C-alpha cells in the first residue's frame, strides 16, 4: 500500500487538527488541547487505489521542541490551513512559505493553501487577493470547514494528487 505524508501547519485557530480528527472519527472537536503531539493516519481509497496517510499536525511541547524542522523534510504535503475568518491565519501563511522553503531549499513543494471556516457569511478575507497569494506560488486556493465535513474533500483530496505528479 503507497503511503504519503502531510504536513499540516497553520495557526492556533484555524481549524486544521478539527479537519484531521473529524476526517477520521467525525465529531468535530470543539475543545481540543494545541499542547498535544501525535500522527493521525488514515486507510481509505482515492479512486480504486488505498493509500495510508500520515497525517502530522505538529502542535508544540514547550520550547526548543526540533521536530517540527526535522517534519518539514520529511512529509511532502504542505496543507497550510487558513482560516478566513481570522486575517492572522493569513499573514502566517506569508512567513510560513519561507520555513517550508528553508528545509527543501528548493523552493518546489508540492504546497496547497487551504480555506478554513469558509462556513459562514462573516468573510474578512475576500475570496480575490486570496486567489493572488496562492497562484504565486503556483498552488491551488481551497476552502473546508471542520464544523460540517465541507471542503475537507477538495484539500486532502489536492494533496494526494499533487504529490502523485510532483
Ligand atoms: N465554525 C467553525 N469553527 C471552526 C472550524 N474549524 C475550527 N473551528 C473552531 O476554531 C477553533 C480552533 O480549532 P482547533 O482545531 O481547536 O485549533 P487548530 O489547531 O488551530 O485547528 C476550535 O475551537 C473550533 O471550535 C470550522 O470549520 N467552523
Ligand atoms: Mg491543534
Amino acid at each position: 500500500m503507497t503511503e504519503y505524508k502531510l504536513v499540516v501547519v497553520g495557526a492556533g485557530g484555524v481549524g486544521k487538527s478539527a479537519l484531521t480528527i473529524q476526517l477520521i472519527q467525525n465529531h468535530f472537536v470543539d475543545e481540543y488541547d494545541p499542547t498535544i503531539e501525535d500522527s493521525y493516519r488514515k486507510q481509505v481509497v482515492i479512486d480504486g487505489e488505498t493509500c495510508l496517510l500520515d497525517i502530522l499536525d505538529t502542535a508544540g511541547q514547550e520550547e526548543y521542541s526540533a521536530m517540527r524542522d526535522q517534519y518539514m523534510r520529511t512529509g511532502e504535503g504542505f496543507l497550510c490551513v487558513f482560516a478566513i475568518n481570522n486575517t492572522k491565519s493569513f499573514e502566517d501563511i506569508h512567513q510560513y512559505r519561507e520555513q517550508i522553503k528553508r528545509v527543501k531549499d528548493s523552493d518546489d513543494v508540492p504546497m496547497v493553501l487551504v480555506g478554513n471556516k469558509c462556513d459562514l457569511a462573516a468573510r474578512t478575507v475576500e475570496s480575490r487577493q486570496a486567489q493572488d497569494l496562492a497562484r504565486s506560488y503556483g498552488i491551488p486556493y481551497i476552502e473546508t470547514s471542520a464544523k460540517t465535513r465541507q471542503g475537507v474533500e477538495d484539500a486532502f483530496y489536492t494533496l494526494v494528487r499533487e504529490i502523485r505528479q510532483h
